[PDB]
């Protein structure tokens, strides 16, 4: 027949990034034949061996909602044959965007008396696709709404000029879609009124050391947010056995090892639980954390 069998092929976005490159070669039914390109394609020439090279430098984004390189060959050596090409790219850099915010779950203060337009947290998602874009959006208000955000910065700012309630929790469920490939999840942003408590960077604390770790050597950093950008004193508990084996430094939240460790000694514990404080002097409020610290032996 006049047609062949469509050549289907698997490529990702990569494999054609340099300009000439041969990606790959169409086979031939006999010895004396030479392709030909039926219609000239941005992505790729065909070679006269029938070789396929990268014209342009392949862009995942910049093909059709189809996503392949789509191109017909004329084989010869009159009486010719056409064969089409489907070179399906993927874009292995497609993966979803993920909130960056950080401490999670997302959390912000709202000024009491906040005029409208104020920005009161910024979301920020990353695509780990470079060429992607994101929009920023609110799949749940729960404010009543007071607040919006915007979908290119990500910026949530207030609106309305009725005040804000001390202690009240204003929710809002986010989301930053893709505009190419996706989408994070929808989190729980958190805005309190006024004031709300320290948060961790991190919701628990795990730390391993060997038995032999320093005396007096730096085993974990532990930070708390101040919402309202205040002095941090952290404290640290010990839960059960352990009491003095650690401590941690008031104002730089640095764990250290307060006593020599030993492993074989069932005196001491293997697994150390402890609770991290972290006090704001700016009135009152104390937010506490766990820390666990296993010892190995060496
Ligand atoms: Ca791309
Ligand atoms: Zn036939
Ligand atoms: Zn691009
Ligand atoms: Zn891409
Ligand atoms: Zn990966
Ligand atoms: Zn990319
Ligand atoms: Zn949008
Ligand atoms: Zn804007
Ligand atoms: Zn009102
Ligand atoms: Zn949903
Ligand atoms: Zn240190
Ligand atoms: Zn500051
Ligand atoms: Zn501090
Ligand atoms: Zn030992
Ligand atoms: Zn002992
Ligand atoms: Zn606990
Ligand atoms: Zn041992
Ligand atoms: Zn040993």
């Amino acid at each position: 027949s006049a047609v062949r069998p469509t050549k289907r092929i698997e490529f990702t976005e990569a494999d054609g990034d340099t300009e000439g490159k041969s990606v790959f070669q169409l086979e031939k039914e006999t010895d004396k034949e030479t392709f030909k390109i039926r219609d000239d394609n941005p992505w790729v020439t065909v070679e006269t061996n029938g070789a396929v090279r990268v014209k342009k430098k392949w862009d995942y984004e910049e093909l059709g909602p189809e996503k392949t390189i789509d191109f017909w060959v004329i084989i010869t050596n009159k009486y010719t044959d056409n064969q089409r090409v489907i070179i399906l790219v993927k874009d292995v850099n497609d993966e979803p965007p993920y909130f960056i915010n950080r401490p999670l779950p997302m959390q912000a203060v709202v000024q009491l008396n906040a005029p409208p337009n104020t920005p009161v947290f910024t979301l920020q998602a990353r695509d780990p696709d470079t060429d992607h874009n994101i929009h920023y959006f609110i799949v749940r208000d729960r404010t009543g709404g007071r607040f919006e955000v915007d979908e290119r910065s990500g910026v949530v700012r207030t609106r309305g000029t009725d005040l804000f309630q001390l202690d009240m929790e204003y929710v809002l469920y986010v989301k930053a879609e893709d505009q190419n490939g996706q989408s994070t999840p929808e989190e729980r942003l958190s805005i309190v009124g006024g004031k709300r408590a320290p948060q961790f960077y991190m919701p628990s604390y795990e730390a391993e050391i060997p038995e032999n770790q320093k005396k007096d050597s730096d085993i974990i950093s532990i930070k708390a947010k101040s919402f309202a950008d205040r002095e941090i004193r952290y404290t640290l508990k010990a839960q059960g056995q352990g009491a003095g084996t650690f401590n941690i430094g008031p104002t730089s939240g640095i764990v250290k090892l307060a006593k020599e460790l030993d492993f074989e000694d069932l005196r001491q514990p293997h697994v150390y639980s402890l609770i991290v404080t972290a006090t704001e002097d700016s009135g009152g409020f104390s937010t506490s954390v766990d820390l666990t610290i296993r010892v190995t032996d060496v």
